[PDB]
């Protein structure tokens, strides 16, 4: 396989579904990203994180600096190594906790968090390195929302210059160079002209893929949606695109609708150990006491070994007893399902009928 | 297969091997019984439990009918179905809460705990039935230690009366009674003539099975060995004999060599994931800085699944990080560990060379 190749084979509208080459294995797009922040998918074995169907994972350059360590792991062989998952792996560069962990000094040379420790776009692609991911996102800041149309300028032109010291980090080590792939992000908030100046600005440098950053961050759908209308045409056509943090069911189909190749959250992970399980029909809350005496799975259709096996009414005793099997049973199913609805998106689309799954989808999902 | 069938393959002094044939599966001997307190055993699916080695668990009648309640898991299916368990299941009588939660009004009729249960000979057996488990314990009364030879005796002589109680409970419920087995509970605290009358009492009942009660309450292993010593030849010998809550490896080990077939204790489970781990070498606390680079398996001849594949720096990161995939690789580890040294106890047994076994085993353990 190569270092990196995407290949689009159908198209629907702005949807499509193709694959990603690279060394480590072939993703399958669009692609939901389960999040292992802590060298972990929470609650669940590499094994069965692959067994639900993920391609590719999600690690994070900040929370691995601090624990157990960039250099520590790569001591130990490198994130892949030590945590037992031999596909790819994408890293955020911790541009996202420059932001929501604002403990920070911010200045045009990186960023400051107070032990005290530093990121810079040469540092967290010195760390990626380390940790050996596939999959390199540049050193960006997430600009918050709202944003003031001056701030949000300022804050993408440092972002697109760090992209560009990104870039050179990146080639400037030659086996990272050859081996893994780097993402730009784009920033500008919500705002058109500053998208499309950070959309040039990115492809003039010149990247393996393209990720829209600075959503999902509390502005809403609605605005979501209406910046990836007129943002994702922004990006080159041939190369993946990236939706950071997104998200619900709901807002990744809508995403995929407006050129979204790529998914992460920690959605079916987090709520799942809180007890939110997703189904076709919505997601419930095994919690309630209606599901006490409930012998049916936790979704009617799901394929997963979790519905194969055990009940609702097991589940709900095992949350509410706080037991980790409740945790580890929601979590493989929660993922299970949003990688059923990735399959679905991508058959839909191969099959041009993408439109009416979406529709259908809604339709039943929201009754 | 029988209802239940106990056969001597192989003896060695007092240490014997063999199997216990029931409905729902065969237990080897001597087994080790992991502990489902809360219809889970903790951080682990039964498939899981089940690769470890296991042929059968342990359930709680008292926890289980607090929590989901017995006459919930009846309607449901039953406990085998409701955890996803479909081997034998061993369930205690609520006889050692009877003790260590004394909340307790006692009489000769039960005990009731306080909202409010009463717990009895009759009930006991009958949320017993609710579960639907293969071995039912008599209700008995666990003697606190250290007990004078007065109390012991007041408190041994309820229980016999309990046992009978128990005996004539079952045997009137046809379903179970053809089904099931039943285990007698000896007790008279550290005093061989109560240790006799209570054998004797328990043998002109008749059970299936007998348990050395009222040990492993703080007495130390001196005082155990030297009750078991004269204790387990009290018992018939054609008959399974079992001691509860036993124990660390070496109690497991000169109790084997005093009479005992099987066993149950938290500790591979709940130390598990407090960051204790069993080796051949003795416990290591997995905790301990010295491991967080240490790219060994937990223990270097151990065949489980967790030590083809983890470092023990990994697992040291999750532990240390409070992560769900800790205590899941932690208790499969010391469950498989616990099967292991069971599994060498029985071949040693049949080979002849269970007491050379020992011997190596304490030296290697305790170096
Ligand atoms: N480097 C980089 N990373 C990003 C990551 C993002 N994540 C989100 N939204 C979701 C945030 N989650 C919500 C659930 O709790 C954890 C944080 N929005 C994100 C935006 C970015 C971004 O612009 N840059
Ligand atoms: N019905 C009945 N059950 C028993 C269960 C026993 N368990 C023990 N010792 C271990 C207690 N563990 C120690 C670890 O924390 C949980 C309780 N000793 C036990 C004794 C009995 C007994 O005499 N009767
Ligand atoms: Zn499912
Ligand atoms: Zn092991």
């Amino acid at each position: 396989r190569p270092r990196f190749s995407f290949s689009i084979a159908a198209r629907e509208g702005k949807a499509r579904t193709g694959t990603i080459e690279m060394k480590r294995g072939v993703i399958r797009t669009p692609a939901f990203m389960p999040v292992g922040t802590a060298a972990t998918v929470k609650a669940l074995k590499p094994e069965t994180v692959r067994a639900t169907g993920a391609d590719i994972i999600l690690g994070n350059t900040y929370h691995l600096m601090l624990r157990p360590g960039a250099e520590r792991i790569a001591k130990l062989g490198g994130l892949h190594s030590f945590m037992g998952w031999d596909r790819p792996i994408l890293t955020d560069s911790g541009g996202y906790q420059v932001m929501s962990l604002s403990l920070t000094k911010q200045s045009e040379e990186g960023v400051t968090f107070k032990s005290r420790h530093m990121l810079s776009p040469e540092r967290s692609i010195e760390i990626q390195h380390l940790l050996g991911s596939d999959i390199v996102m540049a050193f960006d800041e997430c600009t918050p929302y709202p944003a003031t149309p001056s701030r949000a300028a300022s804050s993408m032109e440092r972002s697109m210059r760090w992209a560009k010291r990104s870039r050179d980090a990146f080639d400037s080590r030659k086996e990272q160079a050859e081996n893994a792939a780097l993402f730009g992000i784009q920033q500008g908030s919500v705002f058109e002209n500053l998208r499309q100046q950070s959309a040039d600005a990115l492809a003039e440098i010149g990247f393996d893929g393209y990720a829209v950053g600075g959503l999902a961050v509390g502005e809403g759908q609605d605005e979501m949606f209406r910046v990836l209308d007129f943002s994702v045409p922004m990006l080159p056509d041939d190369k993946p695109h990236y939706l950071m943090g997104t998200g619900k069911p709901d807002d990744i189909v809508g995403a995929v609708e407006r050129g979204i190749d790529m998914f992460d959250c920690v959605l079916p992970t987090r709520s799942g150990r809180n007890g939110q399980a997703f189904t076709w029909d919505g997601p419930i809350n095994i919690r309630n006491a209606r599901f006490s005496e409930d012998l049916k799975p936790l979704d009617s259709e799901c394929h997963c070994a979790v519905c194969q096996k055990w009940s609702r009414a097991y589940i709900h005793h095992l949350i509410r007893a706080g037991e980790i099997l409740g945790a580890m049973l929601m979590t493989e199913h929660n993922i299970a399902f949003y990688q059923q609805l990735m399959q679905k998106i991508r058959d839909s689309i191969s099959e041009g009928r993408f439109s009416q799954f979406a529709q259908d989808f809604r339709a039943r999902y929201f009754a």
